[PDB]
Formats: C-alpha cells, structure tokens, sequence
C-alpha cells in the first residue's frame, strides 16, 4: 500500500490528528452513563461525567463531521478501567472522567464502552480511513493515601479483575514509598509521587511484566498508535525497554508527553526523543506559536529560530507532534480575541513540519482556562465555521503534497510580523505566507522560491485574504501586498524520478522485524536496501512500491545505522540516519555502583560490551547516573535497557566535559534476565 494509506501504523506525518476527551465529545449511548453523583448530563460541572462515549465517536465519524474536516486520525482518552470512587477534593467532587486514574489495564472503562464497543470503534474508524490512537499512562494507578486506606480505592491495582495490591501495606512493593515530588530535579519527579497518585515501581518484575502484557492486548485490538503519559516521570531505560517490547511485537507510532514551559529548551528532552524509541509532543513548537500568534510576546524572528533549532535538535523532527493547545493549557482562543489568530495558527501548524494534532472544539472557537475549564463539551457540529474550512482545505495537502509531510523548511522572507516559508521534498514545493499583523499590510518584494515559472492561486481560495502569486524565471516572485492578517499557500507538485526517502519506522528494533520506508520515486520493481554497508534484497524485502517499502531488519550487530535504498536500476537514495538495531529483546536492569566519589561537574556513567551500553565508547556512555532518591551519593544508580539473557561486561567511568576517568581493575560481569527486571550492585574499582 502507499505511504498515505490508513494501514500505515508507522507514519503519521501525512495525517492530521483530532484529540478527543471521550467524555466530552458525544454521548451516543446514554445507557452506559454513570448515575447519581458522578454524572451531570448538563455537563455544567466539569469534574463529573458528562456521558461521552465510543458510540458517540462512531456516530460523528459516520455522519461526516470528522471526515468532512479532513481529519485522518483520532486520539482518545485512556480506554482502561478507572476507579469508581467519587473523590472529594476539599468540597469538590471529582470523577475519573479523564481516564488518568487506572485500576486495571486489561479492562475497559464501562462509561466509555465494552470491548465490543471498542472493536466497533476501530472498525468504523478504519472503514473511513481514520487511524486510532490511545492514551496510555503506566506511571501510576490512582490517588492514594498510605494511611487512609479508605481514601479512594487506595491506588489498588488489578490484573483482569484479579487484585494485585494496594498502596497501604505494600509488601510486594509494587509502588514507590518515597513521598511526593517537588518537581525539583528530574530524579525527584521520577521516583516520587505525582501529588497523591500511586507511583508505580517499574523495577518490580510484576509491574514490569504486567504492563508489557497489558499493552499487547490493546495492540491486538488494532490500535494505530500510543500516546504516553508522563514520560518525564518514569525511568528512561524502563521506557526504552517498553518501546522495545512494542516494536519487537507489533510496532506502532508512539509519542510521549514531556511538558516544556515558555522559552524552555531542554537537552534531556532532546535526548529522550532521540534515543528512547518514541517521539514527543512538540511543546517547544506550541509555546513559541502561542507567544507569536496569541500572546504576542515574541516575533517572527523567534518562530524562525524555533524552526531552525528544532530541526537541528531532533534527529527526527518530522515525528514530533505539533499543536496550539491541548488539555494542559488554556484554549488558544480567548473570548474577546480576533478569531484570525486562531485561524492563522491553525494554518501554520497544518503546513509545518511534524504531526499536527488538533484539540477537539478548536474549529468551534472554544474558549476556556486551565483544567477543568479547557475540558468542556463541544457545543456544536457546525461545518460552517472559518476554522472548519481552514482545516478542510489544508489537511488534505499532507496526503497529496509530500513537501508538506516530509519536506525541509526554509525561511524565504521575513520581518517582525511576516513569515514566508518554503517546504520542499523532491519535485514538490509548498510556499506559505503569514502576516500576523492584523492592522497593517506588508510590501513583499525580493521573494525568491523554488516554484516553477507561472501563476499560482492561493490554495486557501482567499479564505484568509490570501492572493495569487506570480513567479518569473529564477523562481523570483513579483511584488505583491500581503494583507493584514493575510495567509496564503501556494504549491507545486510533480513526479519524483529518484528514490527519496521521507520517513522510517519504527526507528529501533531487533533483527527480523519489518520496518517501513516511506517516500517517493522508489519505482515498482524491487531494488536494494542498505543498513550501513549490508545489503538486503529479495525475499527479505516483503514489499516494494513507489512510495513505500517493507523490509526485515538483517541480523547485523547491535548499533546505529544509516539507511539507504537503491532502485532496480541501481540509483541510490538519500540517507536516513539514526536507526537503532537492538542486540535482542530487552530487559530493564538497575545498575548500582558503590562509593564512586566525584568532584564538582563530574559524574559517573556506565559503559560496556554491548551496543545498548555504548560498546565501550565513552562518548556513548549511559548517564549521568542518579544519586539522590533511590540510592544516596556516593552511591549511584540507573535503570538501563539491556539485551535479555545476555552475559555482559561493563564498567563505570567519571566524565567531565569530554575528559574521562576509568574505573580500575577488570570489567564487571553479569547476565541479564530472560524476562522481568534485576538489580546489579557493585563497588567502584579504583
Ligand atoms: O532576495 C532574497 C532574499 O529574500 C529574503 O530577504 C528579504 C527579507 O527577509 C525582507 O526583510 C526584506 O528585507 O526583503 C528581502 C528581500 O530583498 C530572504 O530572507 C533573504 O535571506 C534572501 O536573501
Ligand atoms: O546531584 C548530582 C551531582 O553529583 C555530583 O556532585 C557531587 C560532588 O562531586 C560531591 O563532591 C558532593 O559535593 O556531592 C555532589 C552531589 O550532591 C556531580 O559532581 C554533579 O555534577 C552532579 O550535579
Ligand atoms: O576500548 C575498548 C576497551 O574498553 C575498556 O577498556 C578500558 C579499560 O577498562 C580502562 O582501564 C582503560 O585503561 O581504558 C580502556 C579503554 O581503552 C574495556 O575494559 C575493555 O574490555 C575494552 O576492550
Ligand atoms: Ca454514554
Ligand atoms: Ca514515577
């Protein structure tokens, strides 16, 4: 099938996501609605259930609402069984309508539906070419109080109705018993509770295995992607081990939530996105779009910087999920603000790099502050708004114009208020002009593009006051005026004659797994795929088309590789880098080193005998290690993903800048478990 097909669970770049809060979309089946003091059919009390379900979702899909808009994927609330307790948070009653308070991951939330409802959901969606994504939140169970076992459901965890354990008297130690985090350090928000939420302990085998098994069920249910909650609050290594489990079974596009504040830029965030096996919600894009188009606290120059920098910081920028708002911020649209801002920001996001996500009700200009305020019931299914039409006109271009889905980004004109960018992929080009100034037009002269000579109509049809464009020879545009609040899109498409790789997924897996290579100009006859210098052809290439290739990863040694393709005639493609070949199935192991005392600005790292550990390369060492919560300095710890059942040799080191100090003696040695987790404790050899 082509790259754009609904069946492509590895690439969401040509798609447009619609983020839905199940409870607040549509109640197609009142019968499953909760009753009593947990329900509010008026949905005036934003903390109880309003009754939205899967059925309601099916209904909107079938009656043309989402399809009419151009949406091609839907992202919904965590489907698992939540707690039933109404929780009084100082006079206010709170229900689990949000689905973030899990009690059993192998069961559904009856307020949303039955498994059969779920299966119908996927069916209906699929039938209409819409992919399905679900939230997944393995960091915790529910709000619990260690000495007030009667409070809520005491963070109890079940396994398909079977009681695993509770927060009080946690002998098995399923949970963390370290107190609450003050979000002070990365280490602090990982090993402590998020408020009163029962913190799961990924280091306990039971927990480890339970979670890995739970996600398979859903995978077996046919989901197209997973949205991970609180990735920044769980151990990185465990998460990488989780990714491996998914990818080594049934790979699906996975993205996590790692909140970034205004003007915040984190290297940890980059690294996670680059090596964990999942991509992230592009908080950096979001924050910056808001400042520029909404709060007006930065200008075009700032957008431009975020664009060029992110491109450099993320190994796979096109896998970052963009948006303008979501359930964790106030609605972009403000009561009394000019709608044109929300419109401009939608246009922008839609034609920009990444995977655009639209928060339900945006197209309806919903207003609302922070939680619970940004979680109201969509008040209407009108296709008549300007926003609905914007999406409707742009969304489809992600499928038909590869420049938009996979192209580079390039600034071609700019000032404080204006920004003209060019996207390019093969013989495809898209040019976008935005004039944030709602009061002043701009004189546009000196514009050069890669567009062929000719005239171009605004793809928006003038909806946002766009205009036509006249490109002369040399792609130089003739002078024009860009109306105040003006937005225009122009484009050029044509066949690509040379193999050009636009995307790869999954990006990390063991040999034998089939990966997906999307692009253009691959031709129709099988060619060759290169993993590094190793060539793959024939049978192992399970399928080959012009825009997509499916191939089994050869049994090469664990590591990082570049991928490349060559057509049947031997013409080679561009290189796609950063593919990680695992050394085998993975397990999560806690490494602990005793008495490794450092000096300031000097940390301990870990390295060893396998690719998962850097292969003795200090530039690729794991770390820096943690040292405050679980184990206190001078003891250091760290949760690492390693090849299951393999015998491994390792050593700790002290780095400072790029200046290294090795532990003395001989490598330590250990054999990873076949499954479950383990804890290796040793002392620093001087
Ligand atoms: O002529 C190519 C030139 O076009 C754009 O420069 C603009 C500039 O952004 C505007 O602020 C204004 O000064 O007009 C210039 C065109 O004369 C690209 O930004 C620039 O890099 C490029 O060289
Ligand atoms: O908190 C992590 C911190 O640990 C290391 O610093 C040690 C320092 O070397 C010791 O002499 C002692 O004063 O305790 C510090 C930890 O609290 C790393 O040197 C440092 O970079 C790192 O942030
Ligand atoms: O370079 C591969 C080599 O790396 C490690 O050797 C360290 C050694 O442990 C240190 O004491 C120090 O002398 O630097 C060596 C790196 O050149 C592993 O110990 C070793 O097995 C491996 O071959
Ligand atoms: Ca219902
Ligand atoms: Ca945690």
């Amino acid at each position: 099938a082509p790259d754009t097909s609904v069946s492509n669970k590895q690439n969401f770049s040509t798609d447009v996501i619609y983020q839905i809060f199940t409870d607040r979309f549509s109640d197609g089946n009142p019968a499953n609605n909760p009753t009593g003091a947990a329900f509010d059919g008026t949905c005036t009390n934003l903390r109880l259930y309003c009754g939205g379900d899967w059925q309601g979702i099916i209904n909107k899909i079938n009656d043309g609402y989402l399809t009419g808009m151009g949406v091609t994927a839907i992202w919904i609330s965590q489907p698992v069984e939540n707690i039933y307790s109404i929780i009084n948070y100082s006079g206010v009653n709170n229900t689990a309508y949000h689905g973030y308070w899990a009690r059993d991951f192998k069961k559904t939330n009856p307020a949303y539906g039955t498994i059969a409802d779920f299966q119908n959901l996927i069916a209906a969606a699929h039938a209409k070419n819409i992919k399905v994504i679900i939230d997944f939140a393995p960091n915790h169970t529910s709000p619990a109080s260690s000495d007030q076992p009667s409070f809520a459901e005491n963070g109890r965890l079940y396994d398909n109705g079977t009681l695993l354990g509770g927060y009080t008297n946690d002998t098995q130690n399923l949970f963390h018993h370290n107190g609450g985090t003050d979000f002070s350090t990365t280490e602090n928000g990982i090993y402590k509770n998020l408020g009163d939420l029962a913190d799961l302990n990924h280091n306990n085998s039971t927990v480890d295995v339970y979670l890995k098994d739970a996600i398979k069920m859903w995978l077996d249910l046919g989901i197209d992607g997973i949205r991970m909650d609180a990735v920044k609050h769980m151990p990185f290594g465990w998460q990488k081990s989780f990714m491996a489990a998914v990818n080594n079974y049934k790979p699906v596009f996975t993205f996590g939530e790692w909140f970034l504040g205004v003007n915040e830029v984190s290297p940890e965030n980059h690294k996670f996105a680059n090596e964990s096996g999942m991509s992230l919600l592009d908080f950096r894009f979001a924050q910056k779009v808001r400042q520029v188009f909404r709060d007006n606290t930065d200008n075009m120059y700032g957008l431009k910087a975020m664009l060029e920098g992110s491109a450099a910081d993320y190994a796979q920028v096109d896998d970052q999920v963009t948006f303008i708002d979501n359930h964790d911020m106030e609605r972009f649209h403000a009561s009394n603000a000019n709608r044109r801002k929300l419109e401009q920001a939608l246009a922008f996001t839609l034609t920009s790099r990444g995977v655009p996500a639209i928060y339900y009700g945006t197209e309806q200009y919903m207003s609302g502050g922070t939680d619970p305020d940004n979680r109201a019931r969509i008040p209407s299914f009108s296709t008549s708004t300007t926003a609905y039409q914007v999406i409707q006109k742009l969304a489809p271009l992600r499928k038909c114009n590869p420049a938009i889905a996979y192209g580079s980004t390039q600034e071609r004109w700019i000032n404080n208020d204006v920004l003209i960018y060019e996207r390019k992929f093969g013989s495809n080009v898209a040019v976008v002009a935005v004039n944030r100034n709602l009061n002043a037009p701009a004189s546009i002269s000196g514009l050069v593009t890669s567009l062929p000579q000719g005239s171009y109509n605004d793809v928006l049809g003038g909806l946002l006051n766009g205009n036509t464009l006249s490109v002369g020879s040399g792609g130089a545009a003739s002078n024009f005026t860009l109306a105040a609040g003006g937005t225009a899109v122009w484009q050029y498409t044509a066949a690509t004659a040379t193999p050009t790789i636009g995307h790869v997924g999954p990006m990390m897996a063991k040999p034998g797994v089939t990966i997906t290579i999307d692009g253009r100009g691959f031709g129709s006859s099988k060619g060759t795929v290169y993993f590094g210098t190793t060539a793959v052809s024939g049978a192992d290439i399970t399928s080959w088309e012009d825009t997509q290739i499916k191939v089994k990863i050869p049994a090469v040694a664990g590591g990082n590789y570049n991928i490349k393709v060559a057509n049947a005639a031997g013409t080679a493609s561009n290189v796609y880098d950063n593919f990680e070949v695992l050394s085998g199935d993975q397990v999560s192991v806690r490494f602990v080193v005793n008495n490794a005392t450092t000096a300031l600005g000097q940390n301990v790292y870990l390295t060893g005998s396998v690719s998962e550990l850097g292969n003795w390369d200090p530039a690729k060492a794991i770390g820096p290690m943690y040292n405050q919560v679980v184990y206190q300095y001078p003891n250091w710890y760290y949760d690492v993903s390693v090849p299951a059942g393999k015998t491994i040799e390792f050593k700790f080191l002290k780095k400072q800048g790029s200046t290294v100090t090795w532990e003395g003696g001989s490598n330590h040695t250990f054999t990873a478990p076949s499954s479950g987790t383990a804890t290796i404790n040793v002392n620093w050899q001087p």
